[PDB]
């Protein structure tokens, strides 16, 4: 058959898109030619809240979306959502890669989802109008972040006054001045043209959220168990190749950027670390919750 996923990103070459496509095209060769997938980007299909709703319910087959809007339906997904958790990119990867990662994709078929993979989002900083190298200074400013609870929780610990909204509705938002700020990765900022908004990317690097591809479970529990065993196949082996395609844009966005006269500002990480805390006694609240931060920083280098 010819399956449907989404994404919210506009790049036809974005690296969450190429890598869907790869998917695909394992999957067709696993499946002799059988299953295929066409990917609808540029939020065609939705936004990202609008497309889990329509996976739930069957009648579209897959979507990429970040962890974020997945907070409340699947709650373990907010375990590598939360701020300074892991140490590293390596790390993430490591933990999402092993048991950890694993554990939190199976969770979601309580749900109605199918969590077949991760896929790397960088790590997330506060761009705006001014630096942002303290908490002090993010006192009061409003900021978007995506549709949580976990999100608004955790950039209000840094004082700051967090809007829920839509990724699609943050470039005009940043124009405009409905909104002053936003966070995100650096190839989110230059392909969303948020960079031409406002110019001062202060590298927080508050959260590693990573992206999360999922299929419905009404639509996978219909297939022959053999097709379930390709998708799941296709899925996990197209990570590597949106980790090198992530590890490139992270180049390319970054160049674009500072090309265009963003202003990237180091910050003391710990002033912002050191709030976090009561996010963590706020939302990691239950055995599964508190075993698997545990067991991502028990994780060996
Ligand atoms: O902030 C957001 O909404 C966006 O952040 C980007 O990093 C994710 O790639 C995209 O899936 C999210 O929709």
């Amino acid at each position: 058959t010819e399956f449907r996923s989404a994404d919210t990103h506009n790049a036809d070459d974005y690296p969450t898109v190429a890598a869907v496509k790869y998917m695909g095209e394992l999957l067709e060769k696993k499946s002799g030619g059988k299953h295929k997938i066409k990917v609808f980007n540029k939020q065609a299909l939705g936004s990202e809240k609008e497309t889990i709703d329509q996976v739930k319910i069957g009648a579209l087959d897959f979507t990429r979306v970040n962890v974020g809007p997945m907070n409340a339906i699947c709650p373990l997904t907010q375990v590598p959502t939360m701020p300074f958790l892991f140490s590293s990119i390596a790390h993430m990867r490591k933990s999402l890669d092993g048991p950890v990662g694993d554990e939190i994709l199976k969770s979601c078929e309580s749900a109605g989802f199918i969590g077949l993979a991760f896929y790397d989002s960088g790590a997330r900083s506060i761009y705006a109008k001014k630096p942002i190298r303290t908490v002090a200074d993010a006192k009061g400013l409003k900021i978007r972040v995506q549709q949580s609870d976990l999100w608004v929780a955790l950039v209000s610990a840094m004082g700051a006054n967090a809007t829920p909204m839509p990724y699609g509705e943050v470039y005009t938002g940043l124009k405009t001045g409905l909104i002053d700020a936003a966070e995100n990765n650096i190839p989110s900022f230059d392909t969303a043209k948020h960079v031409e908004a406002v110019k001062v990317y202060s590298k927080t690097e508050h959260s590693m959220a990573p992206e999360i591809l999922v299929m419905s479970k009404i639509i996978y529990d219909k297939l022959p168990k053999a097709e379930q065993d390709m998708i799941r196949a296709a899925a996990k082996e197209s990570v590597a190749f949106e980790r090198q395609k992530w590890d490139e844009q992270e180049a390319k966005s970054l160049a674009n950027v500072k090309a265009a006269g963003a202003e990237i500002v180091e910050v003391d990480k710990k002033s912002f670390q050191a709030v976090m805390g009561p996010v963590y006694d706020k939302f990691m609240t239950t055995p599964d919750m508190k075993r698997l931060v545990k067991a991502v920083q028990d994780t060996k280098a």
